[PDB]
């Protein structure tokens, strides 16, 4: 129901970068208040821009090297009412839409609730293998890989072997994931890792009983 969770802050940014090579035709930023949706912004490559009147002077598009591929939404002065789920919709007709769902939550640093269980050192330029030490059998229903930062948590992979539809990560940096039926090691691979790939990587299991387990790796790439 969400691809990225970011911490509520006065100048928070909802990252959204189109990862595909298709020619863009439109972006839309929406917030799902309830069942109804509020159209925050609509932008077209002809520089036509719709902005919802209540968001007139509340949001902007910093978007380093502005090229309409990066449409991350930044707040000037956010408040508790800005908590909720946002949708960032890229249209690249005829190729079809690419949607990233962002949930804003009231919280402290996400790293607080993710103390590292393992420390992983690796040299730059190598394919780093992250190993989840959590069991995958019943009652566990799905296993999720996330990158945990103080301000945001990005879902890198999600595997539910019973689900017929697969989960596609909206994370910009490429990773190698595998949702296989075998009883092998639950692995996430970071290809050609750099110093920017350092940080907390958390594998998370969700069970049919509702119980939540987590295993956190502190990856350090000098």
């Amino acid at each position: 129901l969400w691809d990225t969770t970011v911490r509520l802050s006065e100048t928070m940014t909802l990252e959204c970068v189109y990862p595909l090579t298709h020619n863009l035709t439109q972006v839309e930023w929406t917030k799902n208040t309830g069942t109804k949706t509020v159209s925050i912004a609509v932008y077209n490559p002809n520089h036509n821009m719709h902005i919802e009147s209540n968001y007139l002077h509340r949001v902007h598009f910093l978007n380093s090297t502005v090229g309409f591929r990066n449409m991350s939404l930044s707040f000037y002065n956010a408040s508790e009412a800005d908590i909720g789920i946002y949708s960032c919709l890229f249209h690249a007709f005829p190729n079809g839409p690419w949607e990233k769902k962002i949930k804003v939550v009231w919280s402290d640093s996400f790293e607080i609730a993710a103390p590292s269980d393992s420390y992983l050192s690796a040299e730059p330029g190598q394919d780093v293998t992250l190993t989840c030490q959590l069991p995958r059998t019943w009652p566990v229903q799905q296993v999720i890989w996330e990158k945990v930062q103080p301000h945001q948590v990005d879902i890198l992979a999600s595997c539910n072997l019973s689900q017929e539809t697969r989960y596609t990560s909206k994370y910009l940096r490429q990773t190698r994931s595998n949702c296989s039926q075998g009883s092998m090691k639950s692995i996430l691979i970071i290809p050609n890792a750099m110093a920017a790939d350092s940080g907390l990587y958390r594998c998370r299991s969700e069970a049919i009983t509702g119980k939540n387990k987590s295993f956190v790796i502190r990856l350090i790439i000098t």
